């Protein structure tokens, strides 16, 4: 069956199509930031032609102190997302904690993602769903891969079938995550095809980066969720260029060999 | 350190007090249904003389569909909870699931429950450590005993020393709990000692049902967290087994709580 | 099905019978601490009225160097072993690590057994089956309880049908153990109901053998697996702490194994 | 530091140099089939100028029952091994299960397996050690990554420095195995940057052997094991897929071999 393809804006993400990188950072903690981060990452997809999308998140809903820098906020937030729109013509991408965000957000920005923990709240679902915008579904570390289309199910009973799967990573035991490269495939099937991709940032939680990503987009991925910083988890933002060189290199070599079927 | 004693009313939750049953069903169904499980569980207990608290919930806030049923809601809800008090003088527990729920709850309620998928999500646990209500935990299936420290704190910083935490087992692979039986302590050690208490319905994978509570209680629980049902078509309890199922978690119980210090570190 | 019993000598194991204690030492460090940790949980069994078993190690097979210490070895570890039969009329378990050792060991010890990692060896499991000893195998961390009934019947094939099951923990991520109180159950159903014991010393990846001996013995089983030292310097148990320890054991074992049937399936 | 090259014949295998094929069949069913089998991994390798090692068992230790086929056996075994190596020049590739079965088995083979349930009992790696020999490790299942570095010391005291680790998984809850991409680079950094390949055939948890052995390429290894079969009916590739299948491995390796040093640590 064809793989399910879900554009946004002149973007198509599908699992045999160029990969697409929702890159950016954690939260807009400046307007400098922001900008300085953006640009980078730009320029260089720009250079590399790899289909693009801006993240960053206006608030952190579940940090361990209600005195610990929060964020923008959803008000804050919009403004520093639409001046990067208009600075630099970028599709945005942030995830929405509260079903009365749902379309305050929708409209701003291009992909509202759903957050891990909050991913089966019935609510925040049909209020994203109601928005028929595109939508970045946060595979849980508790959930099994298998049971991903039941989230995309109920997105389409809520009128919404612009649904990314995005893997972070499975618990393994206490306090740590393991990345099972099998399941891509899993949510895959059961989901009609649609489009996986793989946040290879938060499946960490370095060094690693590099090659967590290369075995990833080497399964054959639709695109690749990650986060960076100039000084920090996340990549370092100088490295952004090497890295998607050989990120681009895995995905157009996976995506070019012919069908191999080693079930019989 | 003495162990932290959480008060509801007149009833004493402690780790090292008589254990505290936090029991009811799944949803609130209807309104026969909720009297007749509650008239089980209150009859029940007294006879045994086990402290209770009724549990039900007003919503369910995760099914699989979003057509599927799932509860009379909020203002419903707190109706059918005034009458349980009218009818039973029962104590109760629900769970809440979003900040404006809090206060509105706490007002009828005598413990609010923090649900374990939004056990992180602090704007839920600053309004619901807000109303000063008595306040029950759902360890996540996803973060470990040890990092449940913060979540107390998080409470302690919103005004709420009454933090009660309650195990509901842990992934262990895919779509499958473990629970593990020595996370308890650890619970205990970084939060000052809350109570602690085990959900053995949610744990649960039953037959077994009475295995893993004996389990638990043996090793010395605050309390006891179970739904029950008159008919099992989130697993529950046969209701008419309510009364030989708690005495033997009475009978255990008491024996452990009863047992002279032991301590096998040195 | 009724419980399957497996005897050693004067005492009789079963899921339905007082639990017996497979208590003793990590290795044969020295003849006389041998002899102190040996008189020592005669003395307590003896007064407690616990059946009991006296266990070892001649060596241990496993370790990380080369160099590290093994142990007595084979012939000097069966000599202690017999000055403990003389001196005290123990029974003694064992383990063994390669196929000509269960014969020679058999002669002298009344259980042999059959460490994890080497619990799927064939020749191993059918030298020690034709040995006609008392086996207990114990459950390797990386195989689910639901996999034991096939070693049960491969020593069957092999013509012995004395063998006793020991659960000691689950692989939980990476180097940590879990322990499934669900398990044991599982491991009596797939195996004919044999019996099934816990060694909570190896589960224990500690001020929590207590805790965690207390959850396994409410579950209900046919004995414990432990081993203690007179200075803890794996997870030992101090000799001194034995009595009260296993005075918590029988009291929980005998309520529980007196509690009537209980099926809360239906 | 500089990757650990370890070289078989003709052969080097290390972390930075073109990967190394250890590919076969299961067990030694019969001198026809492993014929078969070895002639088209031979031409297939050839063909692409892929480093190849055929891999057999002549002994399955292991199976479920005393009675299921174990394969020819040792003495029977080497025959079939010598016919291979006569026939078609071919390095060879087998597990010992004994430690009194390393040396007539190196004598006849070119790299010797510790299999994973065996990879800690010091008296089989000391054995397989004094050989001299190539040692693949396959790393078990419930012993984390970082730990690897004790298997290689223990060989070293035992005066053998030419280890290759093989990854095949980890435990993942009961009867699961997840492959941990990251765990890699662990293995090579606490073994004094050992040779590291992946057994993706044995770490199957059915037809996706295809990309999770193009993952664990992409991560940059050493070398990848496998098995085949004319007809599949644990997992096991089909033989006449072999060639499709190798010229993606090559094609990633290549690929990645080729990329410039990527530090995203800062």
């Amino acid at each position: 069956m064809k793989q399910k393809v879900v554009s946004i804006g002149d973007i198509n993400v599908a699992n045999d199509l160029p990969f697409v990188l929702f890159g950016g950072m954690n939260v807009l903690e400046s307007r400098d930031l922001a900008m300085r981060i953006c640009e980078h990452y730009v320029t260089v997809t720009q250079k590399l032609g790899i289909p693009y999308v801006f993240k960053a998140s206006f608030d952190k809903a579940n940090r361990s102190s209600i005195h610990s820098y929060r964020g923008p906020g959803l008000e804050e937030g919009m403004k520093i997302f639409q001046e990067l729109k208009q600075t630099f013509g970028v599709k945005i991408i942030t995830d929405v904690h509260e079903p009365s965000q749902a379309q305050p957000v929708a409209d701003v920005v291009d992909v509202i993602q759903l957050p891990a923990f909050l991913a089966r709240q019935t609510d925040l679902v049909e209020a994203m769903a109601k928005t028929g915008a595109v939508i970045n579904v946060k595979k849980p570390q508790f959930v099994s891969p298998g049971q991903m289309g039941n989230i995309v199910d109920k997105f389409k009973e809520g009128g919404n079938e612009k649904v990314i799967l995005c893997d972070r990573g499975a618990n393994f035991g206490y306090d740590n995550l393991v990345v099972d490269m099998l399941g891509f495939s899993i949510m895959k099937k059961v989901s009609g095809n649609s489009p996986v991709i793989f946040d290879v940032t938060h499946a960490l939680q370095r060094a690693q980066v590099a090659e967590l990503a290369r075995a990833g987009m080497a399964v054959g991925l639709a695109g690749l969720f990650i986060e960076a910083h100039p000084d920090p988890s996340a990549l370092p933002l100088a490295k952004l260029e090497p890295f998607l060189k050989q990120m681009k290199a895995i995905d157009d070599l996976v995506k070019g060999f012919e069908e191999l079927d080693t079930s019989k």
